[PDB]
């Protein structure tokens, strides 16, 4: 069979490793979202469109370099390239816009420049903030305050860049929306030979907590100048996916390199192969065993849907979401099935890329008179969207996750549907 | 906590054994159905009513002793005592009627008397047939043929009573509806020291097949004369439940003994305690791992519902059934939650006692004009009944299993309900 | 390779990856070949006082002889000890087939008051004077009760093993403190089934056996195991079930109280208990049992404990017929037993008391070495090795090629075990 | 007063992370402050070239932890490689003054390959005969595609080259497909990712690496991870975040050896790359989840009636039970040490042998620390055995392996000869 299914059927992880096949082509859609740093090499509207077609999910704006005028233009080009595909909603791919802060610099609270960068992001409608150099939970609260009452929906991903941040990780993760393993600065503050330990630990604690985790810095570094990466670069990218990272990131690879689209395509290729090599048998059992009991129907429905999808090898789990939460809760159980999130919120659709295996679609049509009808219309939108994108074929089984009443947090239904 | 919950939380079976508490009272309803052999000591309509209140689920008619007139009278008195409780529809407990055949005696095929006995059972509306001395799959086919065209809906439980029956078990189970470990005759054909091996093997193979299994003969033998059983008798009963038997049975204990109701009450008491001592953590994992993948939504919904019920420690899994199949498929995954089956079929309600943890409700209310309304009215019937019988309290969580259109084999929905 | 050995003593059922597949692979035609591990304790009464009949019970597999001091005078029980030791030493002519038997004293109990009853003090002093090996302390409810029994033994009764009978609710609740100070536990289901609901007795049994297995201390299942056999020649289906399940639960010993003491079939009950125990031992799922027992056992800096886990692991790897261990106090063999190997722990000791007492730990087969000590200890141990090997070649335990694990020490005495060595037979 | 000095232990070398019941819990328990204390297991293979040819710099590489010296026969004349052998052996035997701290180094020959078309290359025949004549210990057979290719290399060595270990470099798709037959006839495998990354898609190389390492771990045969491990260190003093990651992951995957090519052969930081590979490998070994690794390795290993194999599993089990500092094994061929290594113990497998070749070759097995016993054989073998055993104890005492009060597992045999191992004995230090 295909997509490492004989390797996934193995009773032991050693058996699984021995059953890995280079000829077993991956068929599932690429789960681990790609974050591309936008710079001179990736700012043109034609090239940005190419990167979207290549699989860029999030666009990073590094506020360490660049003026507010430069970054406002970065956003416009990004938006314009994304919106050119709006004419065909069944194929429109949303892209999130993230702001990577410059950092507290001198050491104390939040830098004055960062307050001005954060209020700019709020004004320009950014979805995610990569908080540079977070060392404690008070640093996160300061960033949340710097966004104000308008920046409430914006996701805060804390960049762990030093030893203090690693030690105080649990308090930072509790108050953050997710973590970024910013290996660049981290490789300097702590010994370079200990960085993998911090990466693997953070990814593990994030997987345990259900919160997104981003692997960052020098993933395909040689591709800035060369058309093909090193054997260690392909290895690192594949291992970040195998470790359980929700996102993979490109810095100078897409910002100032000669091969921006090629780095995106390469990251996509490796991530797709690594996802099929995931030992879901033990991964799901351990994730389920580790997850505490829940009396929230959204969480209870998530584990039931993931279990049901595993049983029939469901091609996708279509979930109707409003804030992204239902999709995030399905993602935490790491299913082999694609979590197709259908939401009317464009912000939630962009943000849900931080979760692994979540494929957002934006329902652009107005709500129907009968809620039951409007719900079924969105389920069909996700079936039609997944059919033209290759996710679904006729005769496939899908798990459909819905709620009992309109509004966020009412998810409670899982239903087994047969395609067409 | 109560119902061996600290013992169930343990990561290892040894830790589970060490965590068993005598003071941890069981709270869940008694799953393992009790089959009581009706004889002179239990013929009384007055006494039958007491045994129904004591927890008798199935009434066995041993055709080795007794005339057709004697047994048609026993059935008439059983049904009289059962329909006396039909005034309260939320608390009406259905009882199945089983016919235990005399056996092939000599051997050319099915005995001449058995053909008459089987024709009688069909005419008298029996639900289950205990086929005595089954040695091959041809023996089962002969019994099904004997049940003519009318009797095609009677469940056939094959009594494995000899060495040939044990050897040819897999072919017999494939054609049977379930197995009875008839240890009486079995303990004579094969060495008495090897009977436990055959019992444990058959129960294991039946659990793996999802088919019911009955433990029979000398379970509380001393209680025929004495008011209290031996330490080995309580042990055997508890161990049959721990082994994974769907049903426990009383022969002379209830048919000709001085303590018929007391034996039923005692079997109930032991079974309730043994069910709380079940290590569901490994049991469910092994049962799930062993069960093959399925493209049947009834099957897929069952594993999703059982997984969702474990996650929240759901009070009960309310399933709407017609043939009892949906409830049986939930039972095979051995949930801690009570599978409350809500059916309009009187026969299916009686027969569903063969599956462990299935609590049937006969829905006598008239069909509503709108099917979705009728489904919800039936779903609420299960909630009303369980809540009345102590199964449910307000604020509890239940897993509700339904289907997309009316008619059997369309089950595909699992929905997390919060009581009242 | 062993052709018939593939379908043998539930080996296909033991090879299974899951316990459910293990249950499905159990075969009635797979005859057990290994020696019977779970020791049998027979209560000696009027039906079993006869020296002639005692000899039959020894040949039938009785390992320990119980003296119930609830009935009988000191003269009545001293005669029993003489009858027993007489039958015991009748087989001493052939030391290679010499089966030692332990003598246990079951106390009457504290009656109805705080402290050890006055009769119990006399009974315990009697046992010390008569050289009993084990004491079944009736109605133990706390760790102070055990200390009182140990004090009543005095300076002479130091080697005597104290098995605490848990017979009531207080004893069940205070189990961990009682086990810490006891040498082992008896699940005295008779009295226990009265103090706590009869439907909760199996819970207490399974818990105690589990905690004893965890602690490495012996555990005895007692009362009404083959109760119907007091009057009838064959037991009930529930009785064979209970006996088999006690073995499957992990009990080191099975007992016959009243089934041998006053029943028409004393030898037949012993033979039946032996037959069931042998079948149940082959049905043990050693794959998960050993993994769980190893995982649960704490790490140790004691070479006797470290050697035990290494020897049990080595025996599983090659399907060693037996693990021959050279003990002095029965500790090295007890430490091997706690890891529950499929191989027979053949204990070779010069201590007659330790040889009798080592019956309390499951799978331990004691062989009293009567030959005199050689001038060189580095010669003595090597001859003590061959003594145990030839007892297996006589008793059927071993055949040519049947590899064995040999457990010895660096110097002679108590607790200097540190060597495990893989030996090939002939 | 605050007598918890065993709190410092159990908190070092990822011991809290190793004690976890689940692999997720293990990942969550990994600590950057938990310093590794055990000796570095995964052997380092350094490619010798212009940057690493001087005897002076070779001595620093040996002190930095180089275990095997690779001679790439794709570049270089027979005169150049023979001079490299003299410079290497000269630098190695400079430390022979203290046998209790002498570190042996193996010499490997990496062949040029069959070139353009089937059959063993004509240059390779000359190269292989040269290696035999010059006493090489290992041969990295370039571009092995089937079991016949291995047999051709074994034949090309001749009757003299019988002890030489043959590590087959899997460099193409055919080699990956026909892996099981190649491993059966090879002494070990090299995951030569350089050539491999060209023959098969670059995104599928990790799959081939992880599969090969897994099958090698299953078979008990050594496995080497090769090509671009610390590539940026050829020019820069510090590696990339992906390079440290890849090195650590090769160890975590279960590779017995890690390798440096241009990194030491033609780079500006040869010693620094060796020191860096050592640093990462040491940290990655403490992060190994031995709890499931040992259970899976034991479960997967077939039952054996060979006492050498039975003693190995018993010794590894006994070492985990007491957290033995080291497992001292007496070996002649290196087989007893290899069989202990396959079960992947946390204890250091200290191999004591009188064979200089076996001592060099035993570096291919992970966690095997060879010490060459130069003392003369005693008249009675019985005494001589417990003095070679004591040599290992005194060697560990000096080399920081053994502290007083520690426990060691000692693995010996019943008679002098290969494969006669059958004894495991628990010894307390000093
Ligand atoms: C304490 N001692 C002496 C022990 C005895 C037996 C075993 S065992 O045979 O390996 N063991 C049997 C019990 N199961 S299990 O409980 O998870 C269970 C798995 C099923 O698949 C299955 O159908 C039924 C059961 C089951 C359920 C409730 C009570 N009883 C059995 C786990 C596996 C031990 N494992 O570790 N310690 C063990
Ligand atoms: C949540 N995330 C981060 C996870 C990722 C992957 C897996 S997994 O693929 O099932 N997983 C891989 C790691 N092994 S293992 O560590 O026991 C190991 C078993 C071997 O047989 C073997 O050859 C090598 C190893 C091994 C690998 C890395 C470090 N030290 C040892 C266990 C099984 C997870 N299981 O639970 N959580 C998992
Ligand atoms: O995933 P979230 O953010 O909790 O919200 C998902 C919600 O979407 C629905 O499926 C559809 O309802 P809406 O009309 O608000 O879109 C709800 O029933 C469910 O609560
Ligand atoms: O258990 P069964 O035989 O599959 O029957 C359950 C059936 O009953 C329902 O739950 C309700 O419909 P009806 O009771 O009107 O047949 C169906 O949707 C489902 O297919
Ligand atoms: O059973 P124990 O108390 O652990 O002792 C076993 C003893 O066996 C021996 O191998 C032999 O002891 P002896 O020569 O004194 O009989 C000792 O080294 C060890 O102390
Ligand atoms: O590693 P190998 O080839 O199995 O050799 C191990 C051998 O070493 C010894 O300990 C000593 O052997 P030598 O005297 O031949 O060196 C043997 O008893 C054992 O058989």
């Amino acid at each position: 069979q295909q997509q490492q299914l004989p390797a996934a059927m193995a009773d032991t992880f050693l058996e699984h490793l021995c059953l890995l096949d280079i000829d077993s082509e991956p068929v599932a859609a690429r789960s681990t979202s790609i974050i591309a740093t936008i710079g001179p090499a990736s700012r043109s509207v034609e090239r940005l469109k190419e990167m979207i077609k290549a699989g860029m999910n999030i666009a990073r704006l590094n506020f360490s370099h660049g003026s507010h005028e430069y970054h406002a233009e970065s956003i416009a080009n990004v938006r314009e390239a994304v919106e050119s595909f709006a004419g065909s909603p069944l194929s429109y791919r949303p892209v999130a816009i993230a702001l990577d802060t410059k950092g507290p610099g001198s050491g104390p609270g939040l830098s004055e420049q960062d307050v001005r960068d954060l209020r700019f992001g709020v004004e320009h409608g950014v979805d995610i903030v990569f908080a540079s150099f977070v060392r404690k939970a008070s640093d996160v609260a300061a960033v949340r305050a710097a966004l104000g009452p308008e920046g409430h929906g914006i996701k805060i991903i804390s960049k762990i860049e030093n030893h203090e941040g690693v030690k105080r990780f649990d308090e930072i993760l509790e108050v953050s929306d997710g973590i970024m393993v910013a290996r660049g600065d981290l490789g300097i503050e702590i010994p370079a030979e200990k960085v993998f330990l911090a990466q693997k630990m953070m990814i593990g604690r994030c997987n345990l907590a259900g919160k997104p985790v981003v692997c960052a810095t020098q993933m395909l570094e040689s591709m800035i100048t060369k058309p093909r990466p090193t054997r260690a670069e392909t290895s690192d990218v594949a291992n970040a996916v195998l470790d359980g990272a929700d996102c993979i990131m490109l810095s100078g690879e897409t910002a100032k390199g000669n091969f921006p689209v090629e780095a995106v395509k390469m990251q996509h290729a490796i991530a797709r192969e690594a996802e099929a090599a995931v030992y879901h048998r033990q991964l799901f059992e351990e994730l389920r065993r580790a997850a505490p009991l829940s009396r929230d129907p959204t969480e209870v429905t998530a584990i039931g849907a993931v279990e049901a999808a595993f049983k029939c090898c469901a091609a996708a789990i279509i979930v109707l979401t409003t804030t992204g939460r239902s999709a995030q809760l399905l993602s935490r159980y790491r299913p082999r099935a694609a979590v197709i999130a259908v939401t009317r919120s464009a912000q939630a659709a962009r943000q849900v890329h931080l979760c692994r295996g979540v494929f957002p679609l934006l329902y652009r049509e107005p709500p129907e008179a009968i809620w039951a009808d409007d719900v079924d219309r969105r389920v069909q939108f996700g079936i039609e969207s997944g059919k033209l994108r290759g996710f679904l074929r006729v005769g496939d089984l899908v798990i459909v996750v819905t709620g009992w009443r309109p509004g966020s947090g009412y998810t409670n239904i899982m239903r087994v549907l047969s395609i067409s």
